[PDB]
RNA sequence: AGUACGAGAGGACCGGGAUGGACAUACCUCUGGUGUACCAGUUGUCGUGCCAACGGCAUAGCUGGGUAGCUAUGUGUGGAC
């Protein structure tokens, strides 16, 4: 009939990083979040937070699986580039941010791993 | 301590615990073995005059169990600090 969400109100939202930044632990607190008021499956999750409906496509790290990076860049609208607070950005750090830079994506860092 | 190290894969030193193999030793409470003067079942035959009950011989006639002792495959202990 109508869609529970509006344009405005859609995020469609990646996290990538270097191997072990947090990637997964990140999106599962995500997900917890959202629906109080967690298994991490499948190539998107559909969750909402504060009115907004928020797709989230977890990626890997590792070079060698680049593919899903690439695939997962290029249909979504930003990107949450996570960073371990002890070392930075990291090689697969630098070649996520050149992909989504090569796709236009927007990027918000997250310092994950402060209380290391 | 998935820490140091490592792009990643992977992955420690040092330290602190648990639990084994093999070996040694003591010991029989337990699990089992043996247990020829323990208990019981049973065949053939010869006896105790007969019935009943018993004895001899047949590997301890054979068979099912089995006390102590002696025992390992069983129970404790050791090579710690
Ligand atoms: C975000 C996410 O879920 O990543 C998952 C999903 C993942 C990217 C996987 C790695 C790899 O198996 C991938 C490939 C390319 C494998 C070949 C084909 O089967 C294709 C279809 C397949 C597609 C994706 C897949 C299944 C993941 C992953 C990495 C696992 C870590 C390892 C460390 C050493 C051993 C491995 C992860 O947990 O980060
Ligand atoms: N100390 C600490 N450890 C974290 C933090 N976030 C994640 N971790 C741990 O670091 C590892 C990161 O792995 P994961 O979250 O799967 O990351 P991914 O490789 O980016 O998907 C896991 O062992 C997590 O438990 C954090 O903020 N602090
Ligand atoms: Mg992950
Ligand atoms: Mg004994
Ligand atoms: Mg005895
Ligand atoms: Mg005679
Ligand atoms: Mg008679
Ligand atoms: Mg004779």
């Amino acid at each position: 009939m109508a869609r529970e969400f509006s344009l405005e109100k859609t995020r469609n939202i990646g996290i990538m990083a270097h191997i072990d930044a947090g990637k997964t632990t990140t999106t599962e607190r995500i997900l917890y979040y959202t629906g109080r008021i967690i298994t991490i499956t499948s190539a998107a999750t559909t969750a909402a937070w504060e009115g907004h409906r928020v797709n989230i496509i977890d990626t890997p790290g590792h070079v060698d699986f680049t593919v899903e990076v690439e695939r997962s860049l290029r249909v979504l609208d930003g990107a949450v580039t996570v960073l371990d607070a002890q070392s930075g950005v990291e090689p697969q750090t630098e070649t996520v941010w050149r992909q989504a830079t090569t796709y236009g994506v927007p990027r918000i860092v997250f310092v994950n791993k402060m209380d290391k």
